[PDB]
């Protein structure tokens, strides 16, 4: 994926938008955050995603999560290219996102991400970094340009590293939300009876060990 | 690795065997899935939803191949538990096999995990990406899913489905796009070469930029 570890520490790289300059930190301040990564500007795939990012923005903001996007090429391509996605909504074609758009013309920061090789449109810009709000990173999906992500799959995928930093459980492979959890392997017999009094349900296997523990979405 | 990087050749004990990756992989698309540890909540019900799909990816020339920290010995005990929790017979027998990573060569070797391989446990927690490789041994998509999110394989045979697809029709998948839905032409290919690439008909939507990008063709 990136040059990121899970639990790495995002860069607090210093940077200029299409709404000014920011410092990575500050602006994540609290808050969960996305950094979704394009190779270059007025280009298919990447313009859907951010089109359908842009109409989807409310349902993150209200998850305490906040979007930006990274593209190289330059601000005013990235303003220019603001009137084509909102176009393509069926919007009004404004220079006006409801998220940022980093200036990374240079590959600077594509460098920096570890998303790009010197030595070799840069293709690999294509990660999309999941931070929180202590800055590390959660979570990272690796897509061509030419394979466009899926909104869905981003959405519940917050859903689900939010349920496990505020409710200590994980979700097992498919979940949709609302399904049953599990109990973090972590957690003593004695400690889940107590932090999940809706019940503990512990699948019997060939092995004997107790590690398939389900409980209901707390 | 970057999109585009070549698979390391590795020679590593398995299952059901001493392999060599690039042997193993030969001419169709590989994906591996990593993980942490063996007897594993989350990874257990993954591995158990790669088992009942593997029919699925291998008739789309799609090879499954899982890695895990720990012995040859725990895998096959492991394996067991994920038949068990299929609710099938609990053999030692799964449809694809199960790297030993005990050692965490292949692991530091493959980036996901920093070189402290001497850790007595821990918990490998960052050795957690599926990396998906074409014919070719390079890297095609990866993602990066902590232990605690349980990956979404509807989503991971989407993704193959786009990447096959664009590999021989030429054409790129919209965000959210469903087998079946309208595709976009590569930005590549120039206007005189689409028209008779894709005789279903293509449709350049109109953006305040005059630039012509956004053009959909029928899925071909």
């Amino acid at each position: 994926p990136g040059g990121l570890l899970l639990g790495d520490v995002a860069p607090n790289f210093e940077a200029n938008t299409t709404v000014g300059r920011i410092r990575f930190h500050d602006f994540l301040g609290d808050s969960w955050g996305i950094l979704f990564s394009h190779p270059r500007d007025f280009t298919p795939v990447c313009t859907t995603e951010l089109g359908r990012a842009a109409k989807l923005a409310p349902e993150f903001a209200k998850r305490n999560v906040k979007l930006i996007a990274l593209s190289i090429d330059s601000v005013e391509d990235h303003l220019a290219w603001s009137k084509d996605i909102n176009a393509y909504n069926s919007e009004e074609p404004t220079e006006k996102l409801p998220f940022p758009i980093i200036d990374d013309r240079n590959r600077e920061l594509a460098i920096l991400l570890g998303m790009l090789d010197p030595a070799e449109m840069p293709v690999t810009a294509r990660v999309v970094f999941v931070f929180g709000p202590d800055k590390k990173l959660k979570l990272s999906i690796l897509y061509p340009a030419t394979t466009g992500r899926n909104f869905d799959e981003i959405l519940r995928v917050v859903i689900s590293l939010q349920l496990t930093a505020e409710k200590r459980v994980a979700t097992p492979v498919d979940w949709k939300d609302g399904d049953s959890v599990m109990v973090l392997p972590t957690i003593p017999e004695e400690e889940a009876k107590k932090l999940f009094p809706k019940g503990v349900f512990t699948k019997e296997l060939p092995s004997g060990k107790k590690y398939l523990r389900y409980t209901p979405q707390p």
